[PDB]
């Protein structure tokens, strides 16, 4: 059981003369600063470093290269004493021996959990679900991605638990759909993976860029339609009003799943960047319930 507060920390752009090293150091320090200014010093137990970033084909300016998960971790680990590592890992370009070597490298560096994921839309090894069960003593927390609104997620997530998933890291949660999912999942199955509950701060910039709106989109799915409308509302609200709405949602989710039998961790995300306003919302969420 992780039983932790994980912060999403995206590696910096490596296109510059220094490869993003100084940017990585300022990122780690800004995380500690925001936590300190909001009353959450020492509360974060893990950083969640994504090894894959969804690419939107319709973004005009292509995404600059990013640091490797492990290169990024090597720089920020001295800056984040006591905090452990989580990550996502693309497995499509790793055969079983190469997967063994990567798992060993991550395990040695101090990663507790790893979620295997696929490649972006615009991109061309072991399948993520087949990797869950391989070399299970290395990075023993093996994660699957859970999207409770997705069609057929019940049988999909159930099969991933069969195949060795020990925790589920959810897509960003902007409704209480996770409550109905886990209730039905606990009714149908004995599987009780730890659920890493993902909550993402929404700033006013979402109203212009629409990044989060795109990340969660699911055309035709009315449940996601409701969530996108919730995100669009949040983005236009004044800072205090949106903090209350996200905290209320947080309470509905925690209160909805608290008696279902799944171990709970919390996954904090700030899609547009770590900020003090983001951590002001995080703090009030964790003040209601915290792992």
């Amino acid at each position: 059981t992780l039983n932790t507060i994980a912060l999403e920390l995206v590696p910096p752009n490596s296109d510059g003369p220094d490869g993003g090293r100084e940017q990585a150091v300022e990122d780690a320090r800004k995380v500690l600063r925001c936590a300190a200014e909001t009353g959450l010093a020492g509360r974060i137990g893990h950083v969640m470093i994504p090894g894959m970033i969804e690419e939107d084909p319709d973004r005009p300016i292509p995404m600059k290269p990013k640091m490797d998960v492990l290169d990024f971790w090597t720089i920020i680990r001295p800056e984040l004493p006591g905090i452990r590592g989580l990550c996502t890992q693309v497995t499509a370009f790793l055969d079983e021996p190469a997967l063994r070597r990567r798992l060993g490298d991550l395990s040695a560096a101090g990663f507790d959990g790893i979620a295997f994921v696929g490649v972006p839309r615009t991109m061309n090894g072991v399948a993520p679900t087949d990797a869950l069960s391989m070399f299970a003593d290395l990075v023993p927390n093996r994660g699957a991605i859970l999207i409770p609104t997705r069609d057929g997620e019940q049988g999909r997530f159930e099969f991933k638990c069969e195949r060795g998933a020990t925790y589920g890291m959810t897509q960003l949660l902007y409704s209480d759909a996770i409550v109905g999912f886990l209730r039905e999942f606990a009714r149908r199955t004995d599987h009780r993976p730890e659920i890493l509950l993902s909550f993402g701060f929404v700033p006013k910039l979402e109203a212009k860029v629409g990044l989060i709106n795109w990340l969660i989109q699911d055309p035709g799915n009315p449940a996601v339609a409701a969530e996108q409308e919730f995100v669009r509302r949040l983005a236009g609200l004044e800072p205090a009003d949106k903090r209350k709405l996200m905290v209320d949602l947080y309470k509905r989710v925690i209160d909805g799943v608290a008696d279902l039998g799944f171990p709970l961790s919390v996954h904090l995300e700030a899609t547009y960047g770590v900020s003090v306003p983001a951590f002001e919302t995080f703090a009030e969420m964790l003040a209601y319930w915290s792992p």
